[PDB]
Order: structure tokens, then sequence, then C-alpha cells
């Protein structure tokens, strides 16, 4: 079960949901998004990074993508596949999203390669609008607008 909870921010630093994360049984992490405060019907770029630090206004701080495997963007890039990289979210009618997904190359167990609970810890970020799965280095995903700190 589901643990390690992640409150969100947007820009204006309101909080607009949560995130758990499970050790699958498996494999990798299932992440559980509960968010509100989006636009109607988007779909929305949405990816783990390498700092856990939600600042902002433009949270570039931070970093990262989480990218241990050194892989260019995107589950469409020949030469793709950060291991943060995540499927679109698509928001409600509602503006919300509320839905479990797999991350099949992430950990939490300290010293794999893949974890993302390490000292410096990650950050869970949803973007202004659709990764396109392809391009360099976010998808074209434009502006981070939401972001949670995992620390610990
Ligand atoms: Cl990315
Ligand atoms: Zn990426
Ligand atoms: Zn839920």
């Amino acid at each position: 079960a589901f643990g390690h909870h992640v409150q969100l921010v947007n820009r204006e630093g309101k909080a607009v949901g949560f995130i758990e994360i499970k050790e699958s049984d498996d494999e990798g992490l299932d992440i559980h998004i509960s968010a509100n405060s989006l636009r109607p019907g988007a779909s929305l770029g949405f990816h783990i990074y390498e700092k856990g630090s939600c600042v902002r206004p433009d949270f570039e701080s931070a970093g990262g993508p989480f990218n241990p495997l050194n892989k260019e963007h995107g589950f469409n890039n020949p030469m793709g596949h950060h291991a943060g990289d995540l499927p679109n979210l698509e928001v409600g009618a509602d503006g919300k999203v509320d839905v479990i997904m797999n991350a099949p190359d992430t950990s939490l167990k300290k010293g794999s390669k893949l974890n993302i609970l390490d000292e410096d810890g990650s950050a869970f970020i949803i973007h202004e609008q659709a990764d396109d799965y392809l391009t360099n280095p976010s998808g074209n995903s434009g502006a981070r607008i939401v972001c949670g700190a995992l620390l610990g």
C-alpha cells in the first residue's frame, strides 16, 4: 500500500491535491495522483524531475528530468526513454484528475539506480500542455504548472 504522501502546489502556491506511491508488485512504482484546479478536458505533460524542491513560480528549482539511464525524452523517440517520463494526465470536465499509473522505471529502495527517494529527493511536475512523447528535453510540454516534492 500507498505512502510517501506528497502535497501538490501550483504556480501560485495553492494546495491542489496529492500524490502517494506504492512499491509495486510489480514492478517499479504505482503513482496515485489526485489533483484539482487544472484546465478542463486538457491532456497535460507529467514527469518526475531529479530534485525534491517545489519553489514558485516556475519550479526550475528543481531539476532534472529523472534520467539515471541517460536516455533522451519520450515514449515515441527511437532514442527515448527517461525513467521519469509518465503518460499525459487527462483532465476531467471537473478540472480534476484522480488516477493510478505505473512508473516502471523507478524505485524507493536505497541503493537502486532508479531510486527516486534519495537524499536530494525528486519532484512530480504537471505541465501546461501535452507532452508529444518525442521532442527533447520534455516533449514540448511547456511551462511546469504543478509540483509536488518527494523528500526523505
Ligand atoms: Cl521529461
Ligand atoms: Zn522526459
Ligand atoms: Zn484517488
